[PDB]
């Protein structure tokens, strides 16, 4: 339960404003633990990939285009309940509604330029962390603040 | 639409506290554009037009005689849907009220030193920045981070 | 009104966890003026009367356990509807649903280990201070910024 | 004595970094009480003016060009020892050897790029306060924290 | 030699700036323990110990006048090397002079109201923590994050 | 010449300690852009040739095991005096004996455990990245904020 998983990506707009290291201090600050990171210029395949789910939909291109313009920071965190809280720290789709606190209420005025990607749910967070990342690329031995857990 | 503009100001109280620089980086993270700015110690009747709406209220001269009471730093941002972003920025009218993340509810206390002025519309965002500044002292030219507009 | 005091106490964990100056500062940027402070590792019989309200539950002895394991840094915060006020700070019970902004939003996982206590209510507020210091170790002349009240 | 003051200019490079209200905090938390502030882009004139001890040098019309390519955020901080403190805030001429803790040490890489100006003397900040301010946008009566001076 | 204790103090320019959370925070980050922390108002005799150093020079009744001007917090932190560290982390008596990055550097302006005490050695760490605090009041068994030492 | 590289690594303590995001925000705010950027438990062979100038000395063996004892996150930062700048950030091989502003005179208390790893020179960080990095990991194409390079 505590080994629950989500993917997280920093979307080109993210890595291009210098945004990286604020990200991934909130997750590590929550006592999420970091168990993938690498930085990439995703391919095409990748991307049409990861937004397969929205291949029908006429926006689909334009989702490939823009991940695939640049660096992503790509990374994959453990804990408990992280898919959800995870989504909890981001807020919502657009940014001018997301509350201050979370990263798109402090940091995005565009949906178009949200800064950051989490799983939706941890079977979507399955897929995406298996299409982005190798096993190898992954810790399998987490051990966390041991003043986190009960 | 990106070109929507709101009227912020921080009143004396928030002056007074050492909270202008904190404030202004807020917004600047956020992704608006500073298109105004200059400190000034309100006159009365710049306050009454201010608060020309509460007029015909009691708590009316209580306004104006805070406002005035000492600097004040007011200031124009640019972006989209500012005028509402900026307000969800700042809180509720009663800080203990404010959640924290926003100005008011990590700062504030109390309704009347509640620390800055935000536009709750564009009517009056516009009646105010040209009430509070001369043209000559706005940008005309804007142009924000490229990665913040799809 | 404006003599209103909580009783806070940083958790075991929170104190092991580095984060004791980080939520003292919220409570000070906000305008609550410290009036109590010291650091202790609580007796059982300390503990037993803190849960007291729970001594008919079957968590209570983990409670207490809990609680006494270690230094815990009690507090007492005086100001303007503090009691609600600091809870509103703390976030919910279950870290994982706090939102961001808000201490345990911020920094924690774990129902069990939830980082800080917050008097619920007034009573509580007052039964809880009596209980943790002594009167001689809180402060009788209380004096905020001027600048926070009106 | 404590009546010292100082001009800062936030210059192109760092308005359009969003550095801004980071730079204000900063002096703003040392005690440093803010006299005058105003947003503006520089015209030719006043730009030669400021740099004018620079007229005879090659690089001279570099310093001009650039102050005057885009806004500008002016400020007088008032406070004791306020000219050589300010400038021991800001670093060395070249960022890369400002050390961290100074404001050109934590953002700046290119002396040319190294976005703030401080006046480097008191005679120097009398010409350059006189030069960007009319003495009406000048604060006459300043009051800094009690705590601030013994 | 990982046990070494220092013995700080928010004096009461501090404490009514809102600045023991900020300093409090720089030490535990740091990796520091803290062994004991209590607010209290130091007594005449408490404070004329504290700087019998002094008591032959003229300045001596001025510092035991501020010193119990209003509460201090008085703490004492454990670490290899805490002494001099926490001193280097302090800055010099001087806070214009103190270098940025530093707590007077950051916060402070007057050497009458430079923020916080640091004992200057161990044997006068010694004796002002046996001076400021009970044995029961400090920490017996102290354990540190066991990534801070190898 | 603003093409210049060095390679960082946040070693296991400073990974363990959950300052990773930290750390990559200093260089981001700087204005260093990521050119390569994955969380890896290095092998003893990688180990060994990382330190391999240490081979003739008694520590050695430490310095292998340690780097090898859990995850470290890897990164190569682009930019001008990059080499020397991130040593300046990083701070001196002692960390209590590290300035206040730099990573290791803010976080670090150990020599053994001093949090992270920088080039100590340009032919080092040369062998270092590509030690560490496949040329397919690192960016081709780079390009910083235009408001950094005069």
């Amino acid at each position: 339960v505590n080994k629950e998983r989500t993917f997280l990506a920093v979307k080109p707009d993210g890595v291009a404003r210098g945004l990286v290291g604020e990200i991934i201090a909130r997750y590590e600050k929550k006592g999420f633990v970091l168990v993938g990171l690498k930085q990439l210029v995703p391919t095409k395949d990748l991307a049409e990939s990861h937004y397969a789910e929205h291949k029908e939909r006429p926006f689909f291109g334009g989702l490939v285009s823009f991940i695939t313009s640049g660096p992503v920071v790509a990374m994959v965190f453990e804990g408990k309940g992280v898919v959800a809280s995870a989504r909890l720290m981001i807020g919502v789709t657009n940014p001018l509604a997301s509350a201050p606190g979370s990263i798109r209420g402090d940091f995005g005025v565009d949906v178009g330029r949200n800064i950051i990607h989490g799983s939706d749910s941890v079977e979507s967070a399955n897929r995406e962390i298996a299409l982005w990342f190798k096993p190898e690329e992954l810790l399998t031995e987490v051990k966390p603040n041991p003043n986190l857990y009960e």
